[PDB]
Order: C-alpha cells, then sequence, then structure tokens
C-alpha cells in the first residue's frame, strides 16, 4: 500500500461503517470511480459528525477551511486542520475530476444551520433540508457517476439525495425525536392530526400511518423519477445507483413489517440486498 493508498481505505471503512447499504452498492464500481464515491461520502460523513467533537463549530470550519484550500490550490500541498486522511484522499480526486465545491458548502451551511433547528413549518422548508443534507452530495457524486453531465445529471442526483434522505426520515423517527429533532412539517403534523411525541409514548395509529405513507409516497415517487431518468448516469454506474436505491427504498417495507415502530431502527439485511442485486444484475 502506497500513502495514498492508506488515505482510500480509510475513508472506505468510514462509509462502510456508516452505510451497509451505500458501500454494498458503490464497492461494486470500477476502481477509480469506488475511491472517488469513498473519498465524498467520508467528507460529507466527517461533516456530519462535526459539531460534536467539541460541541461547537470549530472542526466544522477546519473541514470548511481544507475544502476550500483545495478548491483554491488543488495541485498545492496543505497542512490540513481536520482529518488529514480525508481530505488528502479528497484533494487526490479534486486532481482528477470536477468537484462542486459549492455543493459542499451549502452542506456545511446546512450543518451550521441545524444547531439552530426549529420545526420546519412547511414541507417546502423540510425539502430545502433535503437538498442541504443530501441533494449537495448528489451534486458532487455527479461527475463521477456519468460521462458528459448536463443540467439534467445535476437534477435527476439532487432528487435522487432528497429520495434517499426522506427514506432516511422516514427510518429514523423515533430516534430523531429522541434527539430532539423532528422532520416533518408543522402543516402536515397539523393536518394529519399527529404528535410525534404521543406516538412516541403510545405506539402508532392510522393517522400517523396515513402521515408516515403521505412522506413515502414522496420518496417513492422521487425514487421511480430517478430510475426512468438513470440514463443520465455512465453505463458502469447505472445498475449500481440502480442497486443502491433499490437497497435503500427497501427500507420503507421494513418499516411498515415492523408496524411503524418508533423504538427500533429497522434494517435491509444482507442477503436482501444481495437479492436485490440479482434481480438487477440480471435486468443489465
Ligand atoms: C454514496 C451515497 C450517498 C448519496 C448518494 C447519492 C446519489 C446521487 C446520484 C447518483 C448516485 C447516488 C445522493 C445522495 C447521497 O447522500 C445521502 C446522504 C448521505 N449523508 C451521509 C454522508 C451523512
Amino acid at each position: 500500500m502506497t500513502m495514498m493508498d492508506m488515505n482510500f481505505k480509510y475513508c472506505h471503512k468510514i462509509m462502510k461503517k456508516h452505510s451497509k447499504s451505500f458501500s454494498y452498492a458503490f464497492d461494486l464500481l470500477p476502481e477509480d470511480q469506488r475511491k472517488a464515491v469513498w473519498a465524498i461520502y467520508a467528507v460529507c460523513r466527517k461533516i456530519d459528525d462535526s459539531i460534536d467533537v467539541y460541541g461547537d463549530i470549530q472542526f466544522l470550519n477546519q473541514i470548511k477551511e481544507d475544502i476550500q484550500s483545495i478548491e483554491k490550490y488543488p495541485y498545492e500541498y496543505h497542512h490540513f486542520q481536520s482529518d488529514r486522511r480525508i481530505m488528502m484522499a479528497l484533494q487526490h480526486v479534486a486532481q482528477h475530476k470536477n468537484i462542486a465545491f459549492q455543493s459542499f458548502y451549502n452542506l456545511i451551511d446546512t450543518v451550521y444551520k441545524d444547531q439552530h433547528f426549529t420545526m420546519f413549518e412547511t414541507d417546502a422548508e423540510l425539502f430545502g433540508y433535503c437538498y442541504g443534507v443530501a441533494g449537495t452530495v448528489g451534486e458532487v457524486l455527479t461527475p463521477i457517476l456519468s460521462d458528459h453531465e448536463t443540467h439534467q445529471t445535476y437534477d435527476v442526483a439532487r432528487r435522487l439525495g432528497e429520495s434517499l434522505q426522506l427514506i432516511n426520515i422516514l427510518r429514523d423517527v423515533g430516534e430523531d425525536f429522541e434527539n430532539e429533532r423532528i422532520y416533518f412539517s408543522k402543516q402536515r403534523l397539523k393536518q394529519y392530526e399527529v404528535d410525534i411525541a404521543e406516538v412516541y409514548q403510545n405506539g402508532v395509529n392510522n393517522h400517523y400511518i396515513d402521515l408516515w405513507e403521505y412522506y413515502a409516497a414522496i420518496a417513492e415517487k422521487d425514487f421511480r423519477d430517478v430510475m426512468d431518468q438513470i440514463k443520465v448516469f455512465s453505463i458502469e454506474a447505472q445498475p449500481i445507483i440502480e442497486l443502491a436505491a433499490r437497497i435503500y427504498i427497501e427500507i420503507l417495507d421494513e418499516v411498515r413489517q415492523a408496524n411503524y415502530t418508533l423504538h427500533e431502527r429497522v434494517f435491509v439485511e444482507k442477503r436482501k440486498k444481495a437479492k436485490l442485486f440479482h434481480e438487477i444484475n440480471s435486468k443489465y
């Protein structure tokens, strides 16, 4: 192993630890593409955890300044201030591929603002959050996963990111509530007559199920839009992206099978991921 290989292997560890779903699928990409995904994912994962390192924006600003150094001087040596292995790997990617740096800055801004979290008044605010934490990641991945990106490639990547974040929200209602976060909008909670604290205490009811299903239908439509437009991605990436999206959206059926529980994190076991691989691999 070279020094650079060590950097990418660490990024891989971070991605696989955090997401068995995305690692299962994206590890099937050709070597140079999977390595880029690992680095981008690891940066975004580090951003996600950054406030809790000390309890304030310190580490997140260190990350931001490292990304800014790469943007301004991609071919210069940097004393990185944050996670040196991740930033060395990101820099290596930036030397080979176009990175949408503003999308990282939008992600960072979203994480900063989340310090001051207030419940979303409207679904538009919820979807804006989904853009900030997940559509941004799709934008950064777009040049890795396409040959000739257009406005459509970025639209489709944003839309997939938003589907994936909505699925995360739908899986994690109980855990997020424990952590003082409710992502369903106040407007929709009022319309469906749902109080998450009350549901956390007393279990699901038809009102809650109807609200959950309202959002699930959006995630599913987002997913179908992306599958319909999958030809924006490179031929090698298409079945991998279909696999990632199908594995992740299978979580919705797992939630349903578990009666929409607020008290455990449901999952798609490895053997089921493999079944989806076989179904998609046979298709391609
Ligand atoms: C690698 C998976 C992550 C990923 C992938 C696509 C995508 C977009 C287009 C095509 C293929 C994939 C979009 C958003 C993604 O990030 C979701 C939030 C992750 N947050 C953790 C990092 C905290």
